[PDB]
């Protein structure tokens, strides 16, 4: 069901600092390759008055180039499909909770995301409101199973305009909607990009690249 | 340069985990250049511990990371004048270490002195700390960025349990040089730690650690 190209469809309902927005996006990937694009266009609630950042990782898991000896956790759920909760905690006191129901169009060989996103307690001066965020740094995620379900966790690190780095505690939970071949302990590099944007961000361009992995250190 | 091929260690803990007072001395050896390295523990108060000793492991060497010539080795740099290191270590359920460091430098020796601080609070008495159902660490990626000079970290510490099963400690982690050195862009860091040999109520043992800086390996568009 999985083909080496195939298209993604999103619709996101998000409430962030009390504000609320509605965000669609159209894209596309080499699902074996770990590589995938989409456009992204804030559909209600624009101009967004925090850092869009934020966001971007709740825009995609069946795009993972994993090897033979990685069970690909994401790519066996479909059809029938999966779901990822998430919580983001910044170190300033922020915290964002987003969650997703990831299905398939057959037909149209595409990935149908529906995702909840909820941002809380940010600081008025802090980098996500004040918009000074210049993007993500790459970022290197642990997974493991715990209770079925595939847990990971990942210091995801933000630049900041001017120099400098943020933390963001990101502990993730996939879970497959039918029982899957469960993979062992693994890390997944991740590289995440905002490429292209009109001025206020209410469309934008952005990709990610991801592989999975076993640590290349012997025992 | 003051830091050779192949090195010697020295460490001195002290520490109090679970009201629990103790006192371990390592000696081990290592290749700085190549990020290999092994110490020799000894409890030599408070044996035998009534916890897992896998919580001090990542506490016994920073001048043993290889680095590639266009990341700057922050550690090595930092020597003769040495270096310290400080560390908090949040457990799934609500248990807390905490961990600091003082590294020196022996020249005639060729030893790098450490000399360790650690105390572990609010271990559930029956959590796997306490029950010592820890069968070890698994392999991990640090993530480094520096933040006011100083060489700042993140790592999802994961171990295996004894049985199957992972359990995470988020580390936070400082290294602080004592004079300035060139300093380095964001990277990561792979680890792996193991335990290789001990006496039955772990007394003493053998620890090892890989260690290897990289920036990320997927292109950037």
């Amino acid at each position: 069901v999985i083909k080496q190209v195939m298209k993604t469809k999103l619709h996101l309902e998000g409430t962030v600092n009390g504000h609320d927005f509605t965000i669609e996006g159209k894209g596309e990937g080499k699902p074996y390759e770990g590589l995938q694009h989409m456009k992204m266009t804030v559909t209600k609630g624009a101009p967004l008055p925090f850092s869009v950042h934020i966001l971007t990782p709740s825009h995609s898991k069946p795009f993972n180039k994993y090897p033979a000896d990685i069970p690909d956790y994401h790519k066996q759920s479909f059809p029938e499909g999966m779901s990822w909760e998430r919580s983001m905690i910044f170190e300033d006191g922020g915290v964002c909770t987003a969650s997703n129901h990831s299905s398939i169009n057959l037909q149209e060989n595409c990935f149908i995301y529906d995702v909840k996103f909820h941002g809380v307690n940010l600081p008025p001066d802090g980098p996500v409101m004040q918009k000074t965020i210049a993007g993500w740094e790459p970022s290197v995620e642990t997974l493991y199973v715990r209770d079925g379900m595939l847990k990971s966790d990942t210091a995801m690190v933000f630049k900041l305009k001017g120099g400098g780095h943020h933390r963001v505690d990101f502990k993730t939970t996939y879970k497959a909607k039918k029982p899957v071949k469960l993979p062992e302990f693994h890390f997944v590099e991740h590289r995440l990009e905002l490429t292209k944007h009109d001025k206020d961000f209410t469309t934008w361009d952005q990709q990610e690249a991801a592989e999975g992995h076993f640590s290349p250190l012997p025992k």
